[PDB]
Protein backbone atom coordinates (compact mmCIF):
# COMPACT_ATOMS: atom_id res chain seq x y z
CA UNK A 1 0.00 0.00 0.00
CA UNK A 2 0.93 3.42 -0.73
CA UNK A 3 3.14 6.23 0.91
CA UNK A 4 1.27 7.87 3.61
CA UNK A 5 3.44 11.09 3.41
CA UNK A 6 5.81 12.40 0.64
CA UNK A 7 8.59 14.56 1.84
CA UNK A 8 10.18 17.71 -0.98
CA UNK A 9 13.35 18.55 -0.07
CA UNK A 10 14.46 20.98 -2.69
CA UNK A 11 17.91 23.18 -1.88
CA UNK A 12 19.08 26.49 -2.75
CA UNK A 13 23.22 26.45 -3.27
CA UNK A 14 26.02 28.31 -3.70
CA UNK A 15 27.09 29.29 -7.36
CA UNK A 16 28.80 31.61 -9.83
CA UNK A 17 26.97 33.15 -12.33
CA UNK A 18 28.05 31.43 -16.07
CA UNK A 19 27.32 28.37 -13.58
CA UNK A 20 31.05 27.81 -13.75
CA UNK A 21 31.88 23.75 -14.58
CA UNK A 22 34.11 23.12 -11.58
CA UNK A 23 32.54 25.57 -8.83
CA UNK A 24 32.36 23.78 -5.80
CA UNK A 25 28.10 23.89 -4.29
CA UNK A 26 27.03 23.85 -0.59
CA UNK A 27 23.72 23.98 0.27
CA UNK A 28 22.36 27.06 1.86
CA UNK A 29 18.58 26.56 2.29
CA UNK A 30 17.38 23.06 3.27
CA UNK A 31 13.39 23.35 3.28
CA UNK A 32 11.22 20.60 3.85
CA UNK A 33 7.31 20.12 2.97
CA UNK A 34 5.53 17.10 4.26
CA UNK A 35 2.58 16.17 1.90
CA UNK A 36 -0.04 13.92 3.38
CA UNK A 37 -0.91 11.63 0.67
CA UNK A 38 -4.76 10.61 1.94
CA UNK A 39 -5.63 14.37 2.69
CA UNK A 40 -3.61 15.55 -0.05
CA UNK A 41 -2.73 18.78 2.34
CA UNK A 42 0.80 20.47 2.75
CA UNK A 43 0.94 19.23 6.49
CA UNK A 44 3.99 20.89 7.89
CA UNK A 45 6.89 22.89 6.41
CA UNK A 46 10.27 23.94 7.81
CA UNK A 47 12.68 26.57 6.33
CA UNK A 48 16.24 26.58 7.80
CA UNK A 49 19.43 28.15 5.83
CA UNK A 50 22.78 26.89 5.71
CA UNK A 51 26.22 28.77 6.90
CA UNK A 52 28.75 27.61 4.24
CA UNK A 53 32.24 26.99 5.06
CA UNK A 54 34.56 26.58 1.90
CA UNK A 55 33.08 29.39 -0.30
CA UNK A 56 31.68 31.19 2.51
CA UNK A 57 31.15 34.98 1.29
CA UNK A 58 28.19 34.41 -1.40
CA UNK A 59 28.35 35.71 -4.81
CA UNK A 60 26.02 38.62 -5.91
CA UNK A 61 24.82 36.45 -9.26
CA UNK A 62 24.03 34.00 -6.21
CA UNK A 63 22.24 36.67 -3.45
CA UNK A 64 20.24 37.98 -6.32
CA UNK A 65 19.03 34.74 -7.79
CA UNK A 66 18.18 33.11 -4.59
CA UNK A 67 17.39 36.11 -2.45
CA UNK A 68 19.45 34.81 0.38
CA UNK A 69 21.34 37.39 1.74
CA UNK A 70 24.94 37.49 3.67
CA UNK A 71 23.46 38.18 6.67
CA UNK A 72 21.01 34.96 6.68
CA UNK A 73 24.27 32.85 6.01
CA UNK A 74 26.03 34.23 8.49
CA UNK A 75 23.73 33.27 10.90
CA UNK A 76 22.94 29.90 10.31
CA UNK A 77 23.71 26.70 11.55
CA UNK A 78 26.35 24.28 9.82
CA UNK A 79 24.93 22.20 7.55
CA UNK A 80 25.57 18.90 10.02
CA UNK A 81 23.43 20.77 12.67
CA UNK A 82 20.85 22.02 10.00
CA UNK A 83 20.73 18.14 9.00
CA UNK A 84 20.25 17.16 12.74
CA UNK A 85 16.90 19.34 12.93
CA UNK A 86 15.52 18.11 9.74
CA UNK A 87 16.27 14.38 11.33
CA UNK A 88 14.84 15.66 14.46
CA UNK A 89 11.50 17.24 12.74
CA UNK A 90 11.16 13.92 10.73
CA UNK A 91 11.13 11.69 13.51
CA UNK A 92 8.61 13.99 15.39
CA UNK A 93 6.22 13.70 12.43
CA UNK A 94 7.27 10.25 12.85
CA UNK A 95 8.26 8.64 9.42
CA UNK A 96 9.24 5.96 9.01
CA UNK A 97 8.35 4.49 11.95
CA UNK A 98 4.21 5.10 12.44
CA UNK A 99 4.02 6.70 9.00
CA UNK A 100 5.18 5.03 5.43
CA UNK A 101 6.91 7.70 3.42
CA UNK A 102 9.08 8.86 0.57
CA UNK A 103 11.66 11.70 -0.40
CA UNK A 104 10.62 13.97 -3.20
CA UNK A 105 12.47 16.55 -5.75
CA UNK A 106 12.60 18.40 -8.68
CA UNK A 107 15.08 16.53 -10.75
CA UNK A 108 18.34 14.85 -9.63
CA UNK A 109 20.39 17.13 -8.59
CA UNK A 110 18.74 17.83 -5.43
CA UNK A 111 20.39 14.60 -3.94
CA UNK A 112 22.77 13.41 -6.33
CA UNK A 113 24.53 16.33 -7.03
CA UNK A 114 23.76 18.97 -3.77
CA UNK A 115 23.59 16.47 -0.90
CA UNK A 116 25.68 14.36 -2.15
CA UNK A 117 28.79 17.05 -2.72
CA UNK A 118 27.44 18.86 0.83
CA UNK A 119 28.13 15.55 2.98
CA UNK A 120 31.33 14.86 1.34
CA UNK A 121 32.74 18.51 2.58
CA UNK A 122 31.00 18.50 5.87
CA UNK A 123 32.52 15.01 6.19
CA UNK A 124 29.54 12.49 6.49
CA UNK A 125 28.26 9.29 5.65
CA UNK A 126 25.75 9.76 3.09
CA UNK A 127 22.43 9.61 5.02
CA UNK A 128 20.99 6.09 4.15
CA UNK A 129 17.13 7.40 4.08
CA UNK A 130 18.10 9.92 1.22
CA UNK A 131 19.29 7.31 -0.90
CA UNK A 132 16.05 6.36 -2.90
CA UNK A 133 13.97 8.91 -4.18
CA UNK A 134 10.89 10.23 -6.46
CA UNK A 135 12.17 12.51 -9.45
CA UNK A 136 9.01 14.08 -10.50
CA UNK A 137 10.20 15.42 -13.50
CA UNK A 138 10.51 12.14 -13.94
CA UNK A 139 7.59 11.05 -12.80
CA UNK A 140 5.09 13.91 -15.41
CA UNK A 141 7.97 13.12 -18.05
CA UNK A 142 6.39 9.31 -18.09
CA UNK A 143 2.94 10.47 -16.80
CA UNK A 144 2.25 12.41 -18.82
CA UNK A 145 4.85 11.62 -22.10
CA UNK A 146 6.54 13.98 -23.03
CA UNK A 147 10.09 14.42 -23.64
CA UNK A 148 12.59 15.59 -20.47
CA UNK A 149 12.91 19.29 -21.33
CA UNK A 150 9.14 19.70 -21.52
CA UNK A 151 9.37 18.97 -17.13
CA UNK A 152 10.81 22.10 -16.23
CA UNK A 153 9.36 23.62 -13.15
CA UNK A 154 8.00 26.06 -15.61
CA UNK A 155 6.40 24.08 -18.25
CA UNK A 156 5.07 21.68 -15.40
CA UNK A 157 2.97 24.29 -13.72
CA UNK A 158 1.69 25.88 -17.26
CA UNK A 159 0.40 23.15 -18.86
CA UNK A 160 -0.95 21.99 -15.82
CA UNK A 161 -2.84 25.47 -15.70
CA UNK A 162 -1.45 26.42 -12.84
CA UNK A 163 0.96 29.54 -11.66
CA UNK A 164 4.02 29.79 -9.52
CA UNK A 165 3.19 30.72 -5.94
CA UNK A 166 5.91 32.99 -4.15
CA UNK A 167 9.29 33.92 -4.86
CA UNK A 168 11.73 31.70 -7.50
CA UNK A 169 14.69 30.00 -6.29
CA UNK A 170 13.45 30.45 -3.01
CA UNK A 171 13.91 26.83 -1.60
CA UNK A 172 10.60 26.99 0.60
CA UNK A 173 8.57 28.26 -1.96
CA UNK A 174 9.89 26.46 -4.87
CA UNK A 175 8.83 22.91 -2.74
CA UNK A 176 5.24 24.18 -2.15
CA UNK A 177 4.49 24.33 -5.95
CA UNK A 178 6.26 21.00 -6.17
CA UNK A 179 4.25 19.75 -3.90
CA UNK A 180 1.30 21.32 -5.53
CA UNK A 181 1.70 19.43 -8.68
CA UNK A 182 2.74 16.08 -7.09
CA UNK A 183 -1.13 16.70 -5.83
CA UNK A 184 -2.41 17.55 -9.15
CA UNK A 185 -0.60 14.30 -10.74
CA UNK A 186 -2.23 11.78 -7.93
CA UNK A 187 -4.67 13.51 -8.35
CA UNK A 188 -5.04 13.10 -12.34
CA UNK A 189 -4.55 8.80 -11.03
CA UNK A 190 0.01 8.77 -10.91
CA UNK A 191 1.05 6.44 -8.91
CA UNK A 192 4.20 8.78 -7.62
CA UNK A 193 6.70 5.87 -6.44
CA UNK A 194 10.78 5.84 -6.13
CA UNK A 195 12.32 6.22 -9.50
CA UNK A 196 15.63 7.11 -8.80
CA UNK A 197 18.45 6.26 -6.88
CA UNK A 198 22.07 6.62 -5.58
CA UNK A 199 24.81 3.32 -6.59
CA UNK A 200 28.61 3.52 -5.99
CA UNK A 201 28.34 7.52 -5.56
CA UNK A 202 26.09 7.67 -9.16
CA UNK A 203 22.70 8.50 -10.06
CA UNK A 204 20.89 5.60 -11.60
CA UNK A 205 17.19 4.69 -12.22
CA UNK A 206 14.70 2.37 -10.25
CA UNK A 207 12.44 0.34 -11.77
CA UNK A 208 8.64 1.55 -11.77
CA UNK A 209 7.18 -1.98 -12.16
CA UNK A 210 8.27 -2.91 -8.50
CA UNK A 211 6.33 -2.62 -5.21
CA UNK A 212 6.04 0.32 -3.10
CA UNK A 213 8.47 0.33 -0.44
CA UNK A 214 8.85 2.80 2.10
CA UNK A 215 11.77 4.57 3.10
CA UNK A 216 13.54 3.90 6.01
CA UNK A 217 13.29 5.94 9.67
CA UNK A 218 16.10 8.85 9.51
CA UNK A 219 19.06 8.63 11.24
CA UNK A 220 21.82 11.19 11.95
CA UNK A 221 24.57 10.07 10.01
CA UNK A 222 28.29 9.56 11.85
CA UNK A 223 31.11 11.59 10.28
CA UNK A 224 33.29 9.59 7.90
CA UNK A 225 36.48 8.64 9.81
N1 LIG B 1 20.50 30.07 -13.67
C1 LIG B 1 21.31 29.47 -12.77
N2 LIG B 1 22.66 29.65 -12.79
C2 LIG B 1 23.48 29.05 -11.89
N3 LIG B 1 23.04 28.24 -10.90
C3 LIG B 1 21.70 27.98 -10.78
C4 LIG B 1 20.74 28.59 -11.72
N4 LIG B 1 19.51 28.17 -11.37
C5 LIG B 1 19.66 27.36 -10.29
N5 LIG B 1 20.97 27.24 -9.94
C6 LIG B 1 21.52 26.47 -8.80
O1 LIG B 1 20.62 25.45 -8.35
C7 LIG B 1 20.16 25.74 -7.03
C8 LIG B 1 18.71 25.29 -6.83
O2 LIG B 1 17.98 25.46 -8.04
P1 LIG B 1 16.45 25.99 -8.08
O3 LIG B 1 15.65 24.80 -7.57
O4 LIG B 1 16.24 26.31 -9.54
O5 LIG B 1 16.40 27.22 -7.19
C9 LIG B 1 20.37 27.24 -6.87
O6 LIG B 1 20.55 27.60 -5.50
C10 LIG B 1 21.62 27.48 -7.68
O7 LIG B 1 22.79 27.20 -6.92
MG1 LIG C 1 16.20 22.56 -6.93
MG1 LIG D 1 14.85 25.68 -5.59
Amino acid sequence: SYYDYICIIDFEATCEEGNPPEFVHEIIEFPVVLLNTHTLEIEDTFQQYVRPEINTQLSDFCISLTGITQDQVDRADTFPQVLKKVIDLMKLKELGTKYKYSLLTDGSWDMSKFLNIQCQLSRLKYPPFAKKWINIRKSYGNFYKVPRSQTKLTIMLEKLGMDYDGRPHCGLDDSKNIARIAVRMLQDGCELRINEKMHAGQLMSVSSSLPIEGTPPPQMPHFRK
